[PDB]
C-alpha cells in the first residue's frame, strides 16, 4: 500500500491507537513513559530530549565535547515547552511528506515500514520466534476506566527522538544486548534515532568550475529532509540486519597536522556514495557480502525449522513465515522450503548499500550536498522557520522556483538566501582545537581539528591479496561494484511488498535486558610543540585583530607573526607596495580600481610539462616541502607532486598469494574448468589490487590535496579581506567633504574581489587535481603493476606446469591450453579511474594522462 503520513498535535489526546504513552528500549522498563506519536506505520516519533545514557550537565555548553568531528551546538532549552513540543511534530510531518514526494524516497519509508524486526535473536533457538525481547517489543501503558490494567506490547521499527546535548548531531542507534547486536547479524531491531530539523550542517564546493561570481563557494546549508534520509538509510539497514562491522577507515594520529576522529566504517560510506565507497577496498566489500550473506543463510534455515512462538501463542507461525519470506526475498519450492536465490540476494543487496544512498537521493531530489564525507564541515545554522511555505516547501525545498531559487541551488546559498538561516553564537558552539606552539618569542595558535590533513592509518586496508588461492572446478569470481543504476531501483517491483503488514498489538516485554551506551565529554583542546612553521601559521599570519586599524602588508613572514598592524601576503612585489601606498583624495577612485584589477591579475597568475601551475601556493601555504622557501615553480618542475604533500604514505602493496590448483584424474572438464577458473581468478586480482592503491590514494593522498584547496581558498579571501580594511581604513581617513566627491562602492569592490578568487580557485583546482592523479599514476599505480607482473609469471609457471601434470587426461586439447595461458597472462588489465569515480573533472585528468 501506498505510504500514509499520520496527522496529529501535540495536545491531542491518548487513543492508545496512533498515540500512546511508550516505554522506550532504553527506559529499562523503570517506569517511564513518553507520549509518542505514530507518524506513519511503524515509525513513532517522541518530540523529547534524547536522555539515555547521558547526563543532565551534558545539556550545557562546557570546555569539553563528544565528537572530535563536529561543531558541537548546545542548547538545553530546545523542546522545554509544549508549544515547542508541537513545532517539533509538525517540522517532522512536513519532512516525512518531503521525502514521499518523490517515488525514491517513498520507497525508502515502505521498505523501511515493512522490514520489521525479526522475531528473535542470536540466543533464541533455531525452532522458535520469541518476542520477548527489546530490540522487538516496546511497551505501551493503557488508561482506561475500571475494567483492564496491564501494560501491553506493542511492535515498532523506529523510534525517532529530539536531538541529545548536541542538537546537530543527529544520530541512529541499534540496541545491543549480550555485547551483541541483532541489526548487525540478518535479524535486525528496533531502530532509534535523535534528530533536530533546525539546525542543519554547512558545506562548500570549492572543487568546481565558472570564474564568475554567481555565488560559487560562498557556503550552503543543508537541507533537513536529506539529513533525515541520511538516517533512515542507517534505519533500514538496520532493520534488514545488515548494518554489519567490517575493517574499518581508521585516522593516523602519530604527527600533530594529522586530523583526529573515531574509526570510519563502510555501512557509513556506502550510505554516502558518491567517490566514497572506492575508499573501502574491494577486499572488505566482498568480506562484508560474505557476512551478510551468511547471516542470510541463518535466518533462511530459522524459517525452514520454526514450528512454535514461545513468548505469544496468539503469534501466526504461517503470516510471520510469509512476511520474513517477502522481506528477505526467498523462494518457496513445492514442498515449503525457504531457499536463497542468487540473483535475489545480489539485487536486494546493491540496492540496500548502493542504491539507497544520500549521492543518489540528493541528486534525485535536486539537493545540494557536500561532495564527499572527508569534505570539511563549517559551523551550522538554525533555519527560521521550516513551517514557512515561502522559504521551505514540501515539492522543492528550499530551492523554490517562484522565488528565483531552484538554478544551481540558489535556495542553499548563504550568501544568497540570507533571510532563511540564521548564524549561531560561537559563544554556545565547542570545537575540539589543536594549540600549536612554535619555537625567544613563542607563537601560539588555537587551530580547529576539521582543518587538519586527513590521512588514513596502514591498518584501515585489508590484505587479502596476499592469501593463497583454491582453485576447484566450480571456484567462482566476483566483482562487486559500487554502483547501482537509480532508475531501476525506482521502478523494481521485486522490492515493493507484497504480504500485508501484521498487527502490531503482543504480548508486554518483561525481558528488559538491554546494553545501554554511555557517553562522556573529553577536553576539546591540546597542545602540541613543534618547530616548523607550516600552513596552520602561514594562514594565520594572514589574519589581522578586530581592534587594530591601519594594517599594511609584507611579504615577510616573520614580520607578519611579530606585527599584529603586518599582515602577510604572497603575492607579487609591485602589489604590496601599491597596496601600502597613500594618496591625495582626488586620486583614490583611481588607486581602488587600480589595486583591486591588480588583485585579480594576480590571483589569476598561471604560467604554462601537464596543464596549468599556479605559482604562488608554495608562498601562501609553505605546505609539505618547505614551499615558500626559494622557487615553487622549479622546486616543482624537478619533484612534481611530491614536493606539496605534508606526509608520504607508506603504501601496501602486498604480494598476491598463489594459487593452489586441485588435481581432477580421470576427468577432462573439471580440468579445462579449473584453468578457466584460475585465469578469471588472476583478472579479479588485478582488479582488486586497483581498488587497493585507489582505496590509498583517496583516503591518504587526494585528501591532503583538498586541504591545499581549502587552504588557498583562505588563503585568498585573506588577501581580499586584508585588502577591503585597507581600502576601508584609507576611505576613513578623509575630509566628510573629501569622501563625499570622489566615491565607490563597497559592494562593487567585494564582488569584483571575490570573482578574481573564483577565477584563482579554478586554476588551482585544475592544478591540483592534476598533481593527484599525477602522483597516483606516477607513484603508485606503477608499483602496483610490478607486483601483478611478478604474480602473472608466477601463475604462468604454476598453470603451465599443471598442464604438464595432467597431459595425458587431455591428449585432445593440452597445446591448445598451453597456448590459452600463454596469450591470457599478457593481456594485463587497463586501469579505469572511471570504475572508482564520477567525478568528471578527475576523470578528464585521467585521459589526458598518457
Ligand atoms: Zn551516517
Amino acid at each position: 500500500m501506498p505510504v500514509t503520513i499520520n496527522n496529529f498535535n501535540y495536545n491531542d489526546p491518548i487513543d492508545n491507537n496512533n498515540i500512546i504513552m511508550m516505554e522506550p528500549p532504553f527506559a529499562r522498563g523503570t517506569g517511564r513513559y513518553y507520549k509518542a506519536f505514530k507518524i506513519t506505520d511503524r515509525i513513532w516519533i517522541i518530540p523529547e530530549r534524547y536522555t539515555f545514557g547521558y547526563k543532565p550537565e551534558d545539556f550545557n555548553k562546557s570546555s569539553g565535547i563528544f565528537n572530535r568531528d563536529v561543531c558541537e551546538y548546545y542548547d538545553p532549552d530546545y523542546l522545554n515547552t509544549n508549544d515547542k513540543k508541537n513545532i517539533f511534530l509538525q517540522t517532522m510531518i512536513k519532512l516525512f511528506n518531503r521525502i514521499k514526494s518523490k517515488p525514491l524516497g517513498e520507497k525508502l519509508l515502505e521498505m523501511i515500514i515493512n522490514g520489521i524486526p525479526y522475531l528473535g535473536d542470536r540466543r533464541v533457538p533455531l525452532e522458535e520466534f520469541n518476542t520477548n525481547i527489546a530490540s522487538v517489543t516496546v511497551n505501551k501503558l493503557i488508561s482506561n476506566p475500571g475494567e483492564v490494567e496491564r501494560k501491553k506490547g506493542i511492535f515498532a521499527n523506529l523510534i525517532i527522538f529530539g536531538p541529545g546535548p548536541v542538537l546537530n548531531e543527529n544520530e541512529t542507534i541499534d540496541i545491543g544486548i549480550q555485547n551483541h547486536f541483532a541489526s548487525r547479524e540478518g535479524f535486525g531491531g528496533i531502530m532509534q534515532m535523535k534528530f533536530c530539523p533546525e539546525y542543519v550542517s554547512v558545506f562548500n564546493n570549492v572543487q568546481e568550475n565558472k570564474g564568475a561570481s554567481i555565488f560559487n563557494r560562498r557556503g550552503y546549508f543543508s537541507d533537513p529532509a536529506l539529513i533525515l534520509m541520511h538516517e533512515l538509510i542507517h534505519v533500514l539497514h538496520g532493520l534488514y540486519g545488515i548494518k554489519v562491522d567490517d575493517l574499518p577507515i581508521v585516522p593516523n594520529e602519530k604527527k600533530f597536522f594529522m586530523q583526529s576522529t573515531d574509526a570510519i566504517q563502510a555501512e557509513e560510506l556506502y550510505t554516502f556514495g558518491g567517490q566514497d565507497p572506492s575508499i573501502i577496498t574491494p577486499s572488505t566489500d566482498k568480506s562484508i557480502y560474505d557476512k551478510v550473506l551468511q547471516n542470510f543463510r541463518g535466518i533462511v534455515d530459522r524459517l525452514n525449522k520454526v514450528l512454535v512462538c514461545i513468548s505469544d501463542p496468539n503469534i501466526n507461525i504461517n503470516i510471520y513465515k510469509n512476511k520474513f519470506k517477502d522481506k528477505y526475498k526467498f523462494v518457496e519450492d513445492s514442498e515449503g522450503k525457504y531457499s536463497i536465490d542468487v540473483e535475489s540476494f545480489d539485487k536486494l543487496y546493491k540496492s540496500l548499500m548502493f542504491g539507497f544512498t544520500e549521492t543518489n537521493i540528493a541528486e534525485n531530489y535536486k539537493i545540494k550536498t557536500r561532495a564527499s564525507y572527508f569534505s570539511d564541515s563549517l559551523p551550522p545554522v538554525k533555519i527560521k522557520n521550516l513551517l514557512d511555505n515561502e522559504i521551505y516547501t514540501i515539492e522543492e525545498g528550499f530551492n523554490i522556483s517562484d522565488k528565483d531559487m531552484e538554478k544551481e541551488y540558489r535556495g542553499q546559498n548563504k550568501a544568497i538566501n540570507k533571510q532563511a538561516y540564521e548564524e549561531i553564537s560561537k559563544e554556545h558552539l565547542a570545537v575540539y582545537k589543536i594549540q600549536m606552539c612554535v619555537d625567544l618569542v613563542l607563537q601560539c595558535i588555537d587551530v580547529d581539528n576539521e582543518d587538519l590533513f586527513f590521512i588514513a592509518d596502514k591498518n584501515s586496508f585489508s590484505d587479502d591479496l596476499s592469501k593463497n588461492e583454491r582453485i576447484e572446478y566450480n571456484t567462482q569470481s566476483n566483482y562487486i561494484e559500487n554502483d547501482f543504476p537509480i532508475n531501476e531501483l525506482i521502478l523494481d517491483t521485486d522490492l515493493i511488498s507484497k504480504i500485508e503488514l501484521p498487527s502490531e498489538n503482543t504480548e508486554s516485554l518483561t525481558d528488559f535486558n538491554v546494553d545501554v551506551p554511555v557517553y562522556e565529554k573529553q577536553p576539546a583542546i591540546k597542545k602540541i610543540f613543534t618547530d616548523e612553521n607550516t600552513i596552520f601559521q602561514y594562514l594565520y599570519s594572514q589574519t589581522f585583530p578586530l581592534d587594530i586599524r591601519d594594517i599594511s602588508l609584507t611579504s615577510s613572514f616573520d614580520d607578519a607573526l611579530l606585527f599584529s598592524n603586518k599582515v602577510y601576503s604572497f603575492f607579487s612585489m609591485d602589489y604590496i607596495k601599491t597596496a601600502n601606498k597613500v594618496v591625495e583624495a582626488g586620486l583614490f577612485a583611481g588607486w581602488v580600481k587600480q589595486i583591486v584589477n591588480d588583485f585579480v591579475i594576480e590571483a589569476n597568475k598561471s604560467n604554462t610539462d601537464i596543464s596549468l601551475i599556479v605559482p604562488y601556493i608554495g608562498l601562501a601555504l609553505n605546505v609539505g616541502n618547505e614551499t615558500a622557501k626559494g622557487n615553487f615553480e622549479n622546486a616543482f618542475e624537478i619533484a612534481g607532486a611530491s614536493i606539496l604533500l605534508e606526509f608520504i604514505p607508506e603504501l601496501l602493496i602486498p604480494v598476491v598469494g598463489a594459487f593452489l590448483l586441485e588435481s581432477y584424474i580421470d576427468n577432462k572438464n573439471k580440468i579445462i574448468k579449473t584453468i578457466d577458473n584460475a585465469l578469471t581468478k588472476r583478472n579479479e586480482k588485478w582488479s582488486d589490487m586497483y581498488g587497493l592503491i585507489v582505496a590509498q590514494w583517496l583516503s591518504t593522498v587526494n585528501t591532503q590535496f583538498y586541504t591545499i584547496k581549502e587552504g588557498m581558498y583562505k588563503a585568498l579571501n585573506y588577501q581580499a579581506q586584508a585588502l577591503e580594511e585597507i581600502i576601508k581604513y584609507r576611505y576613513n581617513i578623509y575630509s566628510e567633504k573629501e569622501k563625499s566627491n570622489i566615491n565607490i562602492d563597497f559592494n562593487d569592490i567585494n564582488s569584483k574581489l571575490n570573482e578574481g578568487i573564483n577565477q584563482a580557485i579554478d586554476n588551482i583546482n585544475n592544478f591540483i587535481n592534476g598533481c593527484s592523479v599525477s602522483y597516483l599514476m606516477k607513484k603508485m599505480i606503477p608499483l602496483a603493476v610490478e607486483k601483478l607482473l611478478d604474480f602473472d609469471n608466477t601463475l604462468k609457471k604454476n598453470l603451465l606446469n599443471y598442464i604438464d601434470e595432467n597431459k595425458l587426461y587431455l591428449i585432445g586439447s593440452a597445446e591448445y591450453e598451453k597456448s590459452k595461458v600463454n596469450k591470457y597472462l599478457k593481456t594485463i588489465m587497463p586501469f579505469d579511474l572511471s570504475i572508482y569515480t564520477n567525478d568528471t573533472i578527475l576523470i578528464e585528468m585521467f585521459n589526458k594522462y598518457n
